[PDB]
RNA sequence: GUUCGCGAAGUAACCCUUCGUGGACAUUUGGUCAAUUUGAAACAAUACAGAGAUGAUCAGCAGUUCCCCUGCAUAAGGAUGAACCGUUUUACAAAGAGAUUUA
């Protein structure tokens, strides 16, 4: 269960985050899979962005 | 048909009856509409499917329309009622550069 990321999904991300925008998340983490809501916003805030 | 009255005849004795005539009384209904095929109900059945916002499953209010339906309704429902989701070129110019033609 234990994941790290790969620039595969956060791509994916980016490119998700770059339509939907920020605060839709429980979308962004449809598209993307193996991970949630919580996941994807918390590695964005805290890096990705 | 009633009644008033006149005349005539008969009965009669100023009437009872019959005939004729004058007068009054009484005075214009209904239709926007013919009687089943060819001047207009709408459902149902067959087939085709079989519920907006989303990646997905639902609550919903609205908005516009030469669409309306049920409801006493200025209530509220009818898939949040349905239709919307499509097709899309000119107030048109200014500056610069090359090719062509001409005074
Ligand atoms: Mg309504
Ligand atoms: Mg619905
Ligand atoms: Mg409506």
């Amino acid at each position: 269960k234990g994941g790290v990321w790969t620039n595969v999904e956060d791509q994916i991300l980016k490119a998700a985050v770059q339509k939907y925008g920020t605060h839709q998340w429980s979308k962004v983490a449809s598209l993307l899979q193996k991970k949630t809501a919580r996941q994807s916003e918390l590695r964005w805030n805290e890096y990705l962005n």
